[PDB]
């Protein structure tokens, strides 16, 4: 089993790295909103929206219990922002950068706790 706060240690600096990234995080700091960027559409695909904010919540509040959890919520955020823009957009273009960055920054940590 994980305790809460070793999962904060261990998992939050993999979230500070995307954090770090800038500007390519910068869409990713908040949930989407579909009012204040008019695509009234947002919310007919992408069915989980997810971004740094809700995660970073949820690691200082404790509610992943395994850190596949963690890393499923990252790739949730990667994957509706891939399903949502169109793939010659600064958005996407920046899921990707992001992506590419997790996956560095997680794979040891992920080592670690297993
Ligand atoms: C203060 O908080 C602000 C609120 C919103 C802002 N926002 C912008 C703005 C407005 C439009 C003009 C522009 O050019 N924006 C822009 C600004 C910075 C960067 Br970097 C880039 Br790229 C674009 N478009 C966004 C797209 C997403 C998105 C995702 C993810 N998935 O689907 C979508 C869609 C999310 C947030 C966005 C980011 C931060």
């Amino acid at each position: 089993i994980f305790k809460p706060e070793e999962l904060r240690q261990a998992l939050m600096p993999t979230l500070e790295a995307l954090y770090r990234q800038d500007p390519e995080s910068l869409p990713f700091r908040q949930p989407v909103d579909p009012q204040l960027l008019g695509i009234p559409d947002y919310f007919d695909i992408v069915k989980n929206p997810m971004d740094l904010s809700t995660i970073k919540r949820k690691l200082d509040t404790g509610q992943y219990q395994e850190p596949w959890q963690y890393v499923d919520d990252v790739w949730l955020m990667f994957n509706n922002a891939w399903l949502y823009n169109r793939k010659t957009s600064r958005v996407y273009k920046f899921c990707s950068k992001l992506a590419e960055v997790f996956e560095q920054e997680i794979d040891p940590v992920m080592q670690s706790l297993g």
